[PDB]
């Protein structure tokens, strides 16, 4: 805390890394709705929800090779209390429209830096995001699948309204791929995924992760072959 943080990551051959990150998304229902208390569900806010309550209501989608301009800030919903229905970035790869008032989306595979050195990232949130980071923070190397529920302590809570807005700083090496698992709700309303960082010596925010994630085969022995 009074140093940098220095994560670590997993190596491997060229001949098993593919583009991109896995992402599923999961249901999340409102308590009720209106139309043709409180509507929204509040499970997002249990401690357990992030490890395994928030498979609880089901799955409806999933992707690969998530890649590119992963953020959004969907500010233009008129109506509370219900089901909008709009389309993931085209770095999703995932055609079909989401009740993107109201889902929950895990986002996991490595992070490889453009160059060797300090790394800042910033999410904003609405509702919910959960940043894991690391190979003894998010997950296993080579073993996403099986150990993707098994992270750490989170590197950033970003919750709306208070602790919306959350950094973290780690310094990173160019030749490695970090294992990293991000956790996304929507609770209702209006919907705000941004995750940016400002790399080495950069003063300008980017979103962009184009040339930046990547997947590893699962094949296990933390990648050894
Ligand atoms: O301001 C973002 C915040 O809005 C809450 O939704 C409100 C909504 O703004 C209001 O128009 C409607 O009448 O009631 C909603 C609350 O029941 C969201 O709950 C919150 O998640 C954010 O989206
Ligand atoms: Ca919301």
């Amino acid at each position: 805390f009074a140093h940098y943080p220095r994560p670590e990551g997993c190596s491997s051959p060229p001949n098993a890394v593919s583009v991109g990150l896995h992402m599923d998304l999961y249901n999340y229902p409102y308590l009720y709705v209106k139309n043709p208390g409180q509507c929204w569900n509040p499970e997002y806010q249990d401690p357990n929800f992030p490890r395994y309550g928030y498979k609880k209501y089901g799955s409806f989608g999933s992707s690969d090779h998530v890649n590119g301009k992963i953020s959004w800030d969907h500010n233009e919903f008129k109506e509370g209390c219900k089901p909008i229905m709009a389309r993931l970035p085209t770095a999703y790869n995932y055609p079909a429209k989401i009740t993107f008032s109201n889902f929950t989306m895990v986002l996991s595979g490595y992070f490889k830096p453009k160059s060797t050195g300090l790394y800042k990232f910033e999410i904003h949130a609405d509702d919910f995001i959960l940043f894991n980071f690391g190979s003894k923070n998010a997950f296993e190397c080579c073993n996403r699948e099986e150990s993707i529920d098994n992270f750490g302590p989170y590197v950033a809570y970003a919750m709306w309204p208070n602790e919306a807005d959350q950094e973290l700083e780690v310094y990173l090496f160019e030749d490695s791929y970090y294992p990293i698992r991000l956790f996304y709700n929507n609770r209702e309303y209006d919907s705000k995924f941004m995750v940016g960082f400002y790399p080495p010596n950069t003063e300008e925010i980017t979103y962009d992760f184009d040339g930046y994630l990547y997947m590893l085969d699962d094949t296990g022995n933390e990648c050894k072959d």
